[PDB]
């Protein structure tokens, strides 16, 4: 497999380049950064080969900067965490048209290139996505982001936590904006196969707590982080796992009342990337809040849409 | 961690104490047998040495006859496989009277030694849990079967194998007799979380047809076999897992209309064993078959009662 990561020299970039090289299917690992980077990622490649000595691992690293993205031809993923991170002083919107314009451009870049999937991190996630989409020209089952993925595990280990069982038991799954916006779908949480309704426990549980916890330390690492997460995908891809997992993703009317938007919805994930958004019945309360989201979400999208 | 398994010159237990020895909490392994296995017992055990040759495992092998329990003293589970299988020429009543009659002797052997749990495999296993209940005099929560465990999972496989997606984003499970009786909950199914009523595909699920198969090669490997699932259920007692398995299990009341019967049911085990029988809502149907199986297997537990 072949993977590019284009802004592999902030963070969450470098975490996931590290995690990346360890993987066994991983042959052609290329690291894209800005010129005044290149030493910094020069000085992470050999990170990066000194935790791979003592391995069999035949995997190549690759530096460049941005300037020629010849290199990321025939990429199997594209994976863009640049950008600039929750600035301290700072609306959603400045961020969202900055980031825009960084994102927007390398989807155009890698266009011009090749034909390929492009996995999106950088925030707002579901509005990058949805620039990624429209400046790639790319066909909806190539471009995705991270969406609510990391947020619905979180959510996962503090109802495991609530009810006293095997994480393993628990599948849940928050839908919506990676944002304050997010739906945590309950009408789609078992516990042991189990509708999470059908316990007397349920009544009791601090839906309200757990949810700002999930939206002010959801990007944090969880006692797995990011990088993990993107891993986890890119696992699902190359291996053809056909996972149910929640991304960011096109929606063109599989919720009744939303579309050409891009936001956290089940999908399912294969070797051809998004190759189907579920759409399910909501319960009233659900669809409300969802529909909501999409509509705060979708002002961004058209703000940003031409830039 | 010490195991004693009484049956382990045949073939469900000579497997399992061979997957038992290779695990890391494994430091006593008792292998029962009668007198005239003993040869084939010590053949076993130099088989399981040699197996373990080349690893630092420091655990170690017992064997011995069933004329002196003391043996099996301070024992953290003893599992019970001795039995006469499914006989080619008989009915379920005489293999009911006959197995009751070998599990039942020891069941009452291992009490007069010490406090215990009782994991039974022979068959028909909600029966002989049921009589090893009764002989033992143990505690509701020290004695349970293996069940429709297996079962469980072998419906998991089939369901994800319907809707293409992996296996892990299957939860499901088989209540009632480990027999002609069992019945599928549907109504605890779900895919990714989201119950299994909500895909238009569920309503072309061959039931039938995947039950069929369930009933007649249930026991036999999936390409994992009965000792396989056996260990599984070891593991999560040894490592205090809760999770909620369906074993055979004592039941008094929590599914109005069954008592006094061990039957498969959805429970949550840990290092204390059956820690609670967990009761839910079942569906017109479910509760239905679910009385008819319960009937049909307290009518064996009331003929081997007394034997
Ligand atoms: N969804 C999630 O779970 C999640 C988690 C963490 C982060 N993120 C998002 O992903 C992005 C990166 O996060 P971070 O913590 O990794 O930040 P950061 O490390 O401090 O830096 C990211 C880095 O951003 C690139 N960059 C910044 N401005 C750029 C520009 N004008 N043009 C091209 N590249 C530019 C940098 O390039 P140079 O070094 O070349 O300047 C560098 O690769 C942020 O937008 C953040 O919100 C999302
Ligand atoms: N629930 C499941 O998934 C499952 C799966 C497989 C088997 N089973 C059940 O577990 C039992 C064993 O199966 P199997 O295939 O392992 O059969 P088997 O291998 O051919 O033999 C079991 C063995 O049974 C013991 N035994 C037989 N008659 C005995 C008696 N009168 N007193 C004491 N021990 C006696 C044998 O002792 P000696 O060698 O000392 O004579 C020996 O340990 C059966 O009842 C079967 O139905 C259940």
């Amino acid at each position: 497999m072949k993977v590019t990561i284009i802004g592999a020299s902030g963070r969450v970039g470098s975490a996931t380049a590290l995690l990346l090289a360890k993987e066994p299917f991983m042959k052609d690992l290329v690291l894209i950064g800005r010129e005044h980077s290149i030493n910094k990622l020069e000085g992470l490649r050999e990170d990066i080969y000194d935790a791979l000595a003592g391995t069999r691992s035949d995997a190549n690293i690759y530096v460049e900067s941005d300037e020629n993205l010849r290199i990321i031809d025939e990429s199997d993923v594209v994976i863009i965490t640049s950008g600039v991170p929750r600035k301290e002083g700072m609306s959603r919107m400045d961020l969202a048209k900055t980031n825009a314009k960084i994102v927007g451009k390398y989807a155009k870049k890698i266009a011009e290139i090749c034909d390929t999937k492009i996995f999106v991190i950088t925030n707002p996630v579901d509005v990058m996505t949805y620039k990624a989409l429209v400046d790639s020209k790319f066909e909806r089952n190539q471009v995705f982001g991270l969406g609510t993925h990391l947020d619905s595990l979180r959510f996962k280990v503090a109802i495991a936590k609530f009810f006293g069982v095997h994480i393993d038991e628990v599948r849940t799954r928050i839908i919506g904006e990676h944002g304050d916006s997010m739906v945590p779908l309950l009408s789609a949480t078992s516990i042991g196969g189990i509708p999470i309704q059908k316990f007397e426990r349920f009544k009791e549980l601090p839906i309200d707590e757990i949810i700002e916890d999930v939206k002010t330390k959801g990007e944090q690492i969880i006692r797995f982080g990011p990088a993990a997460a993107i891993l986890n995908v890119v696992r699902c891809i190359v291996n053809n796992e056909k996972r149910l997992l929640t991304l960011s993703a096109y929606v063109d009317g599989e919720f009744d009342g939303i579309r050409d938007v891009c936001i956290g919805v089940p999908v399912k994930i294969g070797r051809d990337g998004i190759e189907e958004v579920v759409s399910i019945e909501l319960d009233k309360d659900e669809i409300i809040a969802f529909r909501k989201s999409a509509e705060i979400i979708k002002k961004y999208c058209e703000e940003v849409k031409n830039l």
